[PDB]
């Protein structure tokens, strides 16, 4: 008496934010937002559904996690057993395959792998949207792990009509590149930042903006313009911090002397533009043609150890067991 999946998902970083909750039960999102799904790293994960387990269990990357570790995956199993009446405990065994010792979130690729298996489990059969409706309930930036390449959450208004969907871009995600500048709360600051940020409001007044020209570029392959509207939508987002009540930043040093590198770089005629999430870390958008010269520019102040390169990576992938 037990029922098993397993799923592989991938990262995804978000090029026009998610950043902000309309609802908090149901994580529908105050604005839309587009990312790009990454091929470098990913989960897998299996889970089991058993009457005879005694509680629900967590390990990952080999490693039993505790009730605070696991309280995230154990929300998700209440959730997905609520919608298929199903009242066994479950095990969820997952590894990041992600740079060790680095800060990289897994929280997309990580709910979205579990909703994937979660799927496979309890014979579901959700369609992409519908999937993505459900791992968009364990972690927003999950349900656009689902797709692979340029992919965008639409708010919708409701459960129903909050998911994500693949952005056609005629394979112009295979041209370009990602490279990670590994720097020594997401939820938290973002409930902050949308309840007493005096600058949320311009947020959320610009946002649509950018939207539309990121679609444009697209139809246009316009590298350039993509980089703009993405480099600028990232700082306006970590603006918002800084209007909070009490106002705070997710910056570091080392995230500000990379910030200014790539602006030398840009200033040299390479085109790259960089974003930052809830976090010290910087990712870099480039073109495949200009990567080399770029990491061969920030080799002078970071270790090759500190630059990870990615590339385009595919939508989730289940597996029977
Ligand atoms: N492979 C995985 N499977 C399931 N859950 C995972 C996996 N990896 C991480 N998680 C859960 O997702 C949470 C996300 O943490 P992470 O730092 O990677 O992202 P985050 O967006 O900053 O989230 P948070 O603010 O909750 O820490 C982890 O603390 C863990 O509870």
């Amino acid at each position: 008496a037990m029922l098993s999946g397993k799923a592989r998902a991938h990262t995804n970083i978000a090029l026009i934010k998610y950043w902000g909750k309309a609802n908090e039960e149901y994580i529908l999102p105050m604005n839309s937002s587009l990312s790009l799904t990454l091929d470098a790293f990913y989960t897998e994960t299996t889970v089991t559904f058993d009457a005879h387990y005694s509680e629900d269990v967590f390990i990952l990357n080999g490693i039993l996690q505790n009730e605070k570790q696991t309280k995230k995956v154990k929300e998700f199993l209440n959730l997905v057993r609520q919608q298929a009446d199903c009242t066994w405990f479950a095990k969820v065994e997952s590894q990041n395959f992600v740079p060790t010792a680095a800060g990289l979130a897994s929280s997309a690729s990580g709910l979205a792998a579990l909703a994937g298996a979660c799927n496979v489990a309890l014979g579901l059969n959700l369609s992409a949207k519908d999937l993505s409706r459900l791992a968009r309930r364990g972690s927003g930036s999950a349900c656009r792990s689902i797709f692979g390449g340029f992919a965008q959450w639409n708010k919708g208004h409701s459960d129903e009509t909050s998911f994500a969907e693949n952005i056609p871009a005629n394979n112009w995600e295979n041209e370009l590149a990602m490279l990670f500048i590994l720097i020594n709360s997401s939820r938290d600051g973002m409930k902050r930042t949308v309840e007493t940020s005096s600058f949320y409001q311009g947020w959320l007044d610009n946002v649509e903006k950018d939207l539309s020209q990121v679609h444009e570029a697209i139809k246009t392959k316009d590298f350039p313009r993509l980089g703009e509207i993405i480099e600028a939508n990232g700082l306006r987002m970590h603006g918002t911090t800084l209007g909070a009540v009490p106002p705070f930043t997710y910056w570091s040093p080392g995230s500000l002397q990379a910030m200014a590198l790539v602006r030398q770089a840009r200033a040299k005629g390479i085109p790259c533009y960089f974003t930052m999430d809830a976090g010290p870390n910087v990712k870099v958008l480039v073109e495949k043609k200009n990567l080399e010269a770029l990491k061969t520019f920030l080799s002078e102040h970071f270790s090759k150890e500190q630059l990870v390169p990615a590339f385009a990576g595919p939508g989730i992938e289940l597996f029977e067991t």
